[PDB]
């Protein structure tokens, strides 16, 4: 019990789907067209990529990287799971980086996630993997949420995020933030700083980039809940897919993370394909993050022995941490 600070992300196994047949999905047509156009505009930006100035590509990667941290170190580990404490400067960089990533504000992000952990693979899970790959990748954003999500998730404590002034600052002014950070500024910066043509900055440095931060994130719900190993808990659906960790800068050890949702590393190994933990460990070094809550090797090993599927004994002691 390394974090009794909060407890609204611990898996509740007593909950199961027991409300009769699931109501039919309700399509939301505003989202469908935008998500279509986006992945078109992202796809069109791909054929444009060879005709881009070098700085435009690097800027895109940096922007992909910064938005990544705004979700992995920011929304996921700091605010949804409370796995460490951050000082004002880092939290300001994170709250901006989050706004470039455009995955709703932080209060609405963590609520959907805190429900995803507690009520995983149920109708109260906002991206119920058991509905299918498409649903949990992008489809959950195109149809209405099961009443279980609203009902059960509404009973989760969000007092901590309610009582943080910076998370609520984002919430109040989120609409102008995302327009500036996700679409306007990463288009005008390449357009001015090194003269990338507007058609390229819009479709490479914005639509493709956002489409790649978007899809890289959705792979943690779709792929990580189907393909991979289960060294730590064979009884859940979260997996250790290494590719996911690569694109999602560390959040690919979903089987560990769903078992140990309080570990600040989201993984057994601190720096292994986990650029996010590395970043978090640098802020630690600079005195802007402390109380990095990692799980003891005895608790992990005993948990592998209990509910593990036994694939771990091909990674047993390959890094110190
Ligand atoms: C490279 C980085 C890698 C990162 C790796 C991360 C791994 C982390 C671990 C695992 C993965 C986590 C990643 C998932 C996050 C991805 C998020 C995005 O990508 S968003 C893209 C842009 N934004 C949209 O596209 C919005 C589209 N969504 C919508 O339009 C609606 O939300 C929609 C259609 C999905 C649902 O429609 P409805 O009307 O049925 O539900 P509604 O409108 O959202 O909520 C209304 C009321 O329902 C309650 N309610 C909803 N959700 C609740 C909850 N979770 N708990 C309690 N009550 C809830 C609340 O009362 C809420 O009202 P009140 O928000 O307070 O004003
Ligand atoms: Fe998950
Ligand atoms: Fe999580």
């Amino acid at each position: 019990d390394i974090r009794p600070e909060m407890k609204e992300d611990i898996h509740d196994p007593t909950y199961q789907d027991e409300e009769g047949p699931p109501p039919k999905l309700e399509y939301v047509w505003r989202n469908i067209i935008l998500m279509v156009l986006l992945h078109l505009g992202g796809l069109y930006g791909i054929i444009l990529v060879p005709s881009c100035k070098l700085y435009t590509c690097l800027f895109g990667i940096f922007y992909y990287m910064t938005s990544a941290l705004g979700i992995t170190a920011g929304a996921h580990r700091l605010w949804s799971h409370r796995t460490y404490k951050a000082r004002l400067p880092l939290r300001i960089f994170l709250i901006i980086a989050n706004t470039m990533a455009f995955q709703n504000d932080v209060y609405e992000w963590a609520r959907d996630h805190r429900a995803h952990h507690k009520f995983s693979e149920t109708h109260a899970d906002p991206h119920n993997s058991r509905r299918g790959f498409f649903f949990s990748h992008v489809g959950w954003l195109l149809v209405r949420k099961h009443p279980a999500v609203k009902e059960k998730g509404g009973k989760l404590d969000m007092s901590d995020l309610k009582a943080e002034k910076l998370v609520m600052f984002q919430r109040r002014y989120y609409k102008p933030g995302l327009l500036l950070m996700c679409f306007i500024l990463p288009t005008l910066v390449p357009w001015y700083c090194w003269g990338e043509t507007f058609v390229n900055s819009l479709f490479v440095s914005t639509f493709l980039r956002y489409t790649l931060v978007l899809n890289a994130t959705w792979l943690v719900n779709s792929a990580a809940h189907l393909y991979g190993y289960r060294p730590y808990d064979k009884n859940i659906q979260s997996r250790e897919n290494i590719l996911v960790s690569l694109g999602a800068v560390g959040e690919g050890f979903h089987n560990y993370h769903h078992t140990f949702p309080f570990d600040y590393s989201a993984s057994e190994y601190r720096w292994h394909i986990n650029f996010t933990t590395f970043f978090i460990d640098c802020m630690a070094a600079l005195g802007l993050a402390y109380d990095r809550k990692k799980v003891s090797k005895a608790t992990v090993l005993a948990r592998i022995k209990r509910t593990g599927d036994g694939s771990h004994k091909s990674s047993e002691n390959l890094y110190f941490q």
